[PDB]
């Protein structure tokens, strides 16, 4: 009934392309909790992205963002990004945050603190190792999967296990983040951002930006398949995690984005287009045509169908061909 | 093995484009009760539309139609309409009506009696105020939502509350009827039928027929968007009503047509093609692709997706622009 | 993390174009049990189809196939089939089979044995009568539907009532098989074998190969509608059988294949393309574009929409029209 | 408000039914009225069969056409002198509600009424002789009813299609109840001039069935009582199988409770001289009711042991009784 | 292991002869929420019944009782009633109240607030019409059935439709209350408390206390039967309300007390003993002892047997005979 | 249709007045396993209790009994007990023991082995401390609770937790055993056996037999209430144990005997009749009557009512009054 809450949801739909719909469809207290949660992370993320903010002035913000949640008057009017109104009109957001049950804000604020730490940390460096890729993805998405699970277990809509297995929840976050990192190479590159792991791309070319160069299209695709193969290893945890949910609204919120990500990886696999523009979500085969992602067995079938689309297009001489068949074979056989 | 019951279903399939399937999919008792309810209403509508029937002769028929249900031999042989078979062979349909449990009989007859009254009432006039629009929609559709709701409750497949809350039931009907009226502007025009509320279109043109003329397309679309905005006010009730359903076959029957109507309004909003012919139902955003309208959370997600599709296309100039944002905001925040 | 199990699933995906995913989606012990069940039946079918194997050497292999399951070192390297890797490497499959629980093994073996016997029977004869056509289908598909039902109950993921209803489980199989046969006419014509009952086509033309003759397209399409009408008679049992299920993974597994088959028949009905080439699962109505085969009410709606897509195309010319409408009518009032 | 005719039917149900009104009224949705009406028409038919003031010549056509009177709106019978005659004199009210039932239910009920009428007519001139004939008679008046009820459960979709298809198990449900009642109502019937115990059985004990009423034959009476009960016990395995297939709670309650009461009646009558002098009066159990399958099994097993340890070694059925009880005990 | 919570359950058992067991049997959070709810109502009721508290002092206590839940030190030490311990040690009870989740606190406080106003309203008067009887029963019990329903839904153990149906929840309360009021005629008369509606008993006697007079036994039993007939009218709602429940612990909690009340009315119907002391629930027709009140179909059967017990004892001469038959007919038929 | 298996069931019904029915009602594989388990224990108990079998002969019989299960022809023809038939025809029982799945054999044999040793350990002594009472009861009943639980988990009709939590399984047996020992005081006394713990009764009289003396009735009842109070301490575990069962047949089997034991204790509490003969079912209350022990909530309510029947009788002057109120209070407020 609130006017500020009405504003929060307006922002959610303003800044979110993939989650407003499933968030708003969440039952009870999760609706506003997840909604608010998304808004604070957006504002936080909007800070790390504004390069017009000196590193000397930005480190503080990231580190003490979790504290601005309790500062009714706090805000930021010195941002030029496109999602500024959430910082400028942050008071409206912080307000609703404080209207949440403590237990929920005890989770959201903890994550905001821990994320701000990781984000600041990677502020003056790029991802080198695959281990550091995980690490970075942990700070910006893995902790969100962890934070979301704890919110679910806290509302009691889901068993406490969900919130306890930070590992599985971590994978949920990593799979989405890696998928988007892979798919947005060109966009990120043209923006001056580099997220692909140097220890992986340096085996192909001198510098990451070279993949934007058409003469390197063959090497680029090869690196793409290696990165995708890497992300595929999280699928086992995704299935395990999804298979433990019992609340329908929570399952949709969780399953749908994951399936959309898997669908994106299948479309991007061995696809030169990843280096020319944006990629389009191929719906599944003739079987998936008759099924959606709202029940576990169907989500399984859909995933397996997307694996065969990848498996069937694997180039014999691709340097990762063996690795790709290995993980896919593991996904087919695991139960 | 009843030839008459078989004949009824043959008729159901010959006249119901979008309901035969979901109707025949209803569990047990509701199947025949809803099939027959559709057929009798179908016959009533056929009489109501037959312009070759003099008013003086049509009024008593609409008024007394409900009584023919109990007259074994009653039938109408002077109709030229396409679906005239349900009138010429009414004895077959009325016979099955009399075979339904008494509790379903009383609901259908009562609704038929009240609908006939309202249909005759609007035979000599057109819709003036937006209030008359609601009254007209109530008589030919709202009452149907209420009738169906009463059958669902009486069958025990759904809670007593579904049949009791007539306002929510009424909204289900108004939303479908308003959507179809908005969608079929042109077709009705080329038929001497005017359903758009006078007190609304008279603010853009002086002759409803003027919207078909393109010197006014810009005004016609303004009127179009206003009416759609009116119709959107029923969605909160539609969500509330669907949220109370617990029987899957009933949920399918109720939700699917509602979701299709919402998809339709989104495909007509600020769309010039409405005044040039038929419109198509673009799928639902990337997410929707993975969601069937067979569970409440999914239906919500879908409904929100469409709301944003409309919200994203609101011209700042459109005279209803702020009302359209207002209702959409109320729908997305309201839990 | 078993090596041989991973291989079985590699063959599952390899040989099956439409069951792999739904099989891998099955709950607990049904997963490997049905996968293995599909591979063995696959190997067995591979033999029957291989025409290089003599009529005297084939019969034995068919009759004893079920025993090979317990004979570790048993293999077969003298086949020219595209899916011979299952025969050549049968030990990998027999091993995992032997790793299944006793309850599952029993079922699978029994079906293989009975199927074997049946397949041998039609090695020298042909599909003459419709009753005969049911007989064959019962052997190559009907019994499989029963085996699956039994596995569901044995797994106890489904009520004991499922495995008991052998009559409708058999119908599940008969419907799919008659459908594949009807849709795969030309490919089977240009292949050497004919599965369409002579008693039915013999009343249309003198040779099944004659349907491939453009100068008979009419007679062709008419014989087509006639057979399809025959397959539609199984739908009531399919609906009843599916209505009984309570496990989501089992329902998806049973319902999606059946629905696709129905979509198939609706595409083939009164269609010439069944004789020139192969058909497309043309889109469904507007409503169906909303639902998917994962819950019974939705499966009913989808079925009804295909029945109407067919019914509205019935030409009152067809010697079958009367019968086509008759069964659909029955399907509508159930 | 709605149908006062239906209210009259439930009034008759409670008027004529001593043991089923409550569980029938408790059935879910459609089964409720269908089973109520089914009970009432059978009750009218039985009232005609049992009325001895109606000559056999006049009675046979009524029994043969009863199933058709269901479709004759004004038909009724005003010459019955039986205590339950109100259902015949006001049959129009009952057939009216019978005709308001969905057709799939009418079909089942009329069919059972038709077949039962034929069977009842067939037994008006003859007595029950062989055990095979005893089953036949029980099939007509009760076996077909179990079959009828089962077909209604499947037709309603509250139970699996199998329930109505397995006519043998459904038939056993009826026989067990009817044999039990026949065994328990020996005296009452003898005093009414009606004989139901198989002649080929009681003849091996006395010359005239009415002799068991005589104290000087009590020992022989009890021996016969035990042979019949022993016979009746053979239906239990089928009863258990039947109940174990039910999935609807209201249907389970309706089917099991009557069967348990009948089993409790046999246990109370076994080797009991009371069956021949007056009326018979019906510990782990007392913590359980007959509303879930495992509990029903337990209750049945307890009753079986009650009979088992009471079996007189001298009794000539002694071995037959132990064998069937052992068979029930070890049955899966 | 809270000592204060330990004390609350101790108080629950000291004051509730017929609810402690089913309350302690409730799943998860409903357990404490309903225990506390019972205790605070027990205190409020003791205040209402204490005739040593003047009306001008009592009105504020009743009106503001709900606010006392949030006053840690509030308590009442001037009561002479038998259950005054909950009032004298109210802080221990209000403490556990404040420990309950906010969603439960809100429902309990709201019902105390509303009940406080209703009780106060009736301090200066006796129940007159049957409409007034319903209003009074609504205030002291109807609101509790409504409150309990909201607690069930708030805990998620029950569907939200349960708390939403205030009409039937209200009937659940009126039924228990009217039954107790009927049963306790004598005990209330000897206590100087009159609850039987005046517009009803004044048609039989000059003073409600006259029913305690042996020479009016006949006019007393008739009034008794008229009140029971009135109470029977809530059974349809009771059955409807119970059919909606899905959680076993909640079902037992709601069904058992209703069934005991039904057994009580049957025992009291046309029973002279009502005016000479308490009445014994013995009851049980054939079927009964082979089924208890823990599943809906059984509950229905048990209720039907009790309705038949009453129906079979309805005297022709009784002024309510027709009405009594009508309502039971309605119960058994629909 | 095995003649040896039905002979086994004949013996079960012949030697078990209160478990034969619920055992026979057990689902699938549990049925035979539990039937056989009961028979072998019945045979073992028949040896232990036979006083015509010398200590010299008995010790080897109790210690090796478990091995006789594997010896096809082992039998014992010198028993003078009433149930000697199971010993003389042991090959029939052992044959069926060996036909059970190996996993069940492991359990049954293990328990017979452990029980054998425990019984042997007590042939030469009486029960002294309360710690020893627990030990004796563990050997003859607690181990059975553990064994039965392991059979349930092995069969998979119950979760592995049922079999793993041996402490709760042990409590189920101790409760029943302690209840039987309390109830059978007088019968055992006239039998020459003493089971009441000496460290408890000695604090009241010189010899256990003195409680049977009319002049010691007051002291006797006091002792009785102390032992009963002791037994009540297992109730929380009984509730915990039963609350975890998922299979209806297993629930009935475990719950009914437990509730019956609770009713017995309630009936014996502060009851002088315990020392003049036997006692029985204090028929419950008004709430009880309306509920059976086939669902957990109902079992809880039934148990709580009996706790109150006891609570209501605790006389302030009983030496154990405070201890009795304490454990009962603990039983009331534990979730
Ligand atoms: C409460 O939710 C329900 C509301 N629904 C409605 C509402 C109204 C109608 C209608 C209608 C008509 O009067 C309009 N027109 C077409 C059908 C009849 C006769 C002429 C219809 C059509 C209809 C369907 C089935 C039986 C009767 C009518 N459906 C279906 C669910 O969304």
């Amino acid at each position: 009934l609130s006017s500020s809450l009405k504003t929060c949801y307006k922002y959610l739909n303003q800044t979110s392309r993939s989650f407003a719909a499933v968030i708003q469809a969440l039952d009870g207290e999760m609706r506003n909790a997840v909604c608010i949660f998304y808004l604070v992370l957006r504002a936080l993320d909007t800070l790390e992205d504004d390069m017009t903010i000196s590193v000397e002035k930005k480190v503080p913000l990231l580190h003490n963002f979790h504290s601005f949640l309790y500062q009714p008057d706090w805000r930021f009017m010195e941002s030029k990004e496109k999602d500024r109104q959430v910082l400028e009109d942050f008071p409206t957001i912080s307000l609703e945050f404080r209207n949440l049950a403590e237990k929920y804000q005890t989770v959201i604020a903890d994550i905001c603190r821990r994320m701000g730490i990781g984000m600041a940390e990677f502020l003056d460096k790029h991802v080198t190792s695959e281990q550091e890729w995980d690490k970075y993805c942990h700070y910006v998405a893995g902790l969100v999967g962890i934070g979301l699970s704890r919110l679910f277990s806290a509302s009691e809509f889901e068993d406490p296990l969900v919130g306890e297995d930070t590992e599985r929840a971590n994978s949920m976050g990593l799979f989405l983040q890696k998928t988007n990192i892979i798919r947005d190479y060109l966009e990120d590159q043209q923006g001056g951002r580099e997220f692909w792991p140097q220890e992986v791309w340096s085996r192909y070319v001198k510098k990451l930006g070279d993949f934007a160069l058409p003469e390197n299209i063959d090497l680029a695709v090869q690196c793409l398949n290696e990165l995708i193969t890497n992300a595929l290893h999280h699928i086992p945890d995704v299935i395990t995690y999804l298979s433990r949910l019992r609340n329908q609204s929570v399952f949709n919120f969780c399953a749908i984005p994951q399936v959309m990500a898997i669908a994106t990886l299948a479309a991007c696999y061995n696809n030169q287009q990843v280096f020319k523009g944006a990629v389009l979500i191929r719906l599944g085969q003739a079987v998936t045509l008759m099924m959606d992602a709202t029940n576990m067995p169907a989500v399984k079938a859909i995933i397996y169908q997307y694996m065969e689309e990848i498996y069937h297009r694997i180039p014999d001489s691709n340097p990762s061909s063996s690795k790709t068949r290995q993980i896919i074979s593991t996904i087919r056989t695991q139960n």
